[PDB]
């Protein structure tokens, strides 16, 4: 069992997304492949949008212009958000937490929003119900 659960949690103001994994080591599997890539495309990801929390959590914290343009916000029409600062990093990501594009909307490359995931709200909402992925 290798599943990760994914919620939206907080307040309208600051929401976020909690992840959880089975065991700390697949968390830290996770986290060294994202640290890595992100490093790699210029995305400073050092303290946000992603932060551990006891026992084995990854949070996305919020978004908050201006002092991040990344992580967690609730879009126009009530969707969860997640802004990824690039679209391979967005894809990277989503990809290694099992979050196929199907379960909302990506904007591609060069389209106005190619750096962030919209979940779909029957699929994700705050406060709501977890998600299973990798199951």
């Amino acid at each position: 069992d290798s599943s990760i659960s994914i919620s939206a949690i907080g307040n309208v103001d600051s929401p976020m997304i909690r992840i959880t994994f089975q065991n700390q080591t697949e968390r830290e599997f996770f986290l060294n492949k994202i640290t890595d890539k992100a490093k790699s495309l210029g995305v400073n990801i050092s303290t946000h949008p992603f932060e551990i929390k006891e026992p084995n959590m990854v949070l996305i914290k919020p978004s908050k212009y201006p002092d991040n343009k990344l992580g967690c916000y609730i879009s126009k029409n009530k969707e969860i958000a997640i802004n990824f600062g690039r679209t391979d990093f967005r894809d990277f990501v989503l990809s290694n937490l099992g979050v196929g594009s199907h379960l909302g909307t990506c904007p591609t490359k060069n389209e106005t929003g190619n750096d962030t995931f919209y979940f779909h709200q029957e699929n994700l909402s705050l406060n709501g119900p977890a998600l299973s992925v990798n199951t």
